[PDB]
């Protein structure tokens, strides 16, 4: 209804674009001088600069940078079109902006003891009538997303999360049930609704504006009213197939914003409804949802950490035999299903675990490394020329492939012998690179080695010995091999020889004389039978 309110002069629009640059610039806490005379001339335009592209950001800085007495001072000058303001490209982020702040300071008023909270209630009563408008336009549906999670303390987009005053409970009601009036028209019972407002409705929660303020609502909406009538909006209650909410959960399926709704809201849906749509549309489309990643095997995730025994059971029956074609694309669903099985008891373990080894180390081959089929290692970053650390991925990689070996000591055998398959150079640039050396020292486990493997592993790494000490991860493969080398200890004296020596490149290395302190190579040195005193002591208290 309103946000066209005239442009700036060119003399204007020169002072303000100078303005700007001197603030980006930092050239000075005399800064609030100019802050606060920015505002002074801000006086009275304080609407064609929100709504000006050029301006707009100026503002959004000063918003930013100014007393909380400034703060409420601008807020004011917004009253009667705000809801114009959140409508627009830009001024609705100069908006976004400035209810953050206020946020803050309302939780302060809160703490710290005409008020911030009451300006805002004023806000929010003009917005009132305009909600349902403001649920599926471009722009304004932030502005109002935005609100509800202030209204309700949760964690904003813009670890920021602020406390909120009760009114603020009783305006989160007021928006969540005004919006339930404009859409069904009417009260009082899902007796009364039309399938036609009904279906209005489900076509909503796959617009990309609208469906992610029908989450949010849905999330939140738990807090006051036990309903929950926005579910039951979108869903029925009980407790036979609907072909109208059947091919409604399709459509769901069929779409990335309809899955990934789908998912988000089966996280704050009570376990009764749940259960239900597992029940009645779920249960014998499971594989086919899976396969169908992504995304739809989203979903199946949301099921097995938001079920119960018997439903999660009937799950992995069905996703456990076709894992091995399952990991394709995606290991974050091979956590998953071994996440269920653990919290299920270790149920369908071996299978689980047949099926990892199946995409893995299918012993169908020459070439068999978890090492390249779990870490994509020749196409990695280890060793590039190119100066390049390990990628947010190769983590990601490594430490699946570290759970893998937590989870059964098959796992950690197989990638021991994909280390021994390895050319030894690129065994030890494994030692000295971010992620990938993690993973080595994490496969020395010495009661969980046999000695064979461990003296082999030995065997690689002592030809090593003083450039592992010394470097920053070499240091930690090396001082696990303390450990790593009992009841192996004329691999223990052959290191110890090593180290000492280089006594001097040792200590004085940062990460060289760590080591020297946890092998006590200062006893090696000095008394030299106390040393092999220690040595018996640690392998009784392995074994």
């Amino acid at each position: 209804p309103q946000m066209f309110f005239g442009v700036l002069d060119r003399e204007e629009l020169e002072y303000f674009k100078q303005a700007e640059s001197t603030l980006q610039l930092d050239a000075f806490e005399e800064k609030f001088q100019f802050v606060t005379s920015i505002i002074e001339e801000a006086k009275g335009k304080e609407l064609k600069l929100v709504t000006s592209q050029i301006t707009s950001k100026l503002m959004e800085r000063v918003i930013l940078e100014c007393d909380e007495t400034q703060l409420k001072d601008i807020f004011q000058s917004f009253n009667g079109v705000f809801f114009g303001l959140s409508c627009h490209k830009y001024a609705s982020h100069v908006l976004e902006t400035l209810f953050v702040r206020s946020a803050a300071l309302v939780e302060r008023e809160l703490l710290t003891p005409v008020t911030m909270e009451n300006m805002f209630l004023f806000m929010l009563n003009e917005l009132k009538p305009h909600l349902k408008t403001m649920m599926n336009h471009q722009y304004a549906s932030h502005v109002l997303r935005l609100l509800i999670l202030i209204l309700s303390s949760k964690t904003l987009p813009n670890n920021k999360v602020y406390q909120t005053p009760e009114s603020f409970k009783s305006e989160l009601r007021d928006i969540i049930t005004t919006l339930y009036k404009g859409f069904t028209n009417g009260a009082e019972s899902r007796s009364d609704i039309s399938q036609s407002t009904i279906t209005k409705f489900r076509e909503y929660s796959v617009d990309k504006v609208a469906s992610p303020v029908i989450q949010l609502i849905i999330q939140v909406e738990g807090i006051f009213d036990r309903d929950r009538s926005f579910w039951r909006l979108v869903f029925n209650t009980a407790d036979e197939k609907d072909p109208k909410e059947e091919s409604f959960l399709e459509y769901l399926l069929s779409d990335p914003v309809g899955s990934h709704f789908l998912e988000n809201v089966i996280g704050s849906a009570r376990l009764k409804y749940v259960e239900r749509l597992y029940r009645l549309y779920m249960k014998d489309r499971i594989v086919k949802l899976a396969k169908r990643d992504t995304t739809g095997a989203f979903v199946v995730r949301a099921l097995l950490e938001h079920l119960k025994e018997k439903d999660v059971k009937q799950i992995l029956d069905a996703v456990v035999p076709e894992l091995s074609m399952l990991l394709n694309s995606n290991m974050d669903f091979g956590t998953a299903i071994i996440n269920a099985s653990n919290k299920q008891g270790g149920y369908l373990r071996d299978d689980v675990i047949a099926q990892l080894i199946q995409k893995y180390y299918p012993e169908k081959s020459d070439a068999k490394n978890i090492l390249e089929s779990c870490l994509l290692l020749s196409a990695s970053t280890l060793g590039n020329t190119r100066d390049d650390w390990p990628t947010a991925e190769e983590r990601r990689r490594s430490v699946f492939l570290e759970q893998l070996i937590d989870y059964d000591d098959k796992f950690l055998n197989i990638t021991i012998d994909s280390m021994l398959a390895l050319p030894e150079e690129r065994l030890i640039q494994m030692c000295y690179h971010g992620v990938f050396s993690h993973v080595v020292e994490h496969v020395l486990q010495t009661t969980r080695v046999d000695i064979i493997k461990r003296k082999m592993l030995l065997n690689i790494l002592s030809k090593e010995s003083v450039n592992l000490a010394c470097n920053v991860y070499g240091s930690h493969i090396m001082d696990k091999l303390w450990e790593f080398t009992a009841k192996l200890t004329l691999y223990k004296e052959r290191i110890a020889r090593a180290l000492v020596l280089e006594t001097e490149k040792v200590k004085n290395s940062i990460y060289g004389r760590q080591v020297w302190k946890n092998w006590k190579l200062e006893l090696y040195v000095r008394k030299m039978w106390d040393w092999k005193k220690l040595i018996k002591e640690q392998e009784f208290e392995i074994f």
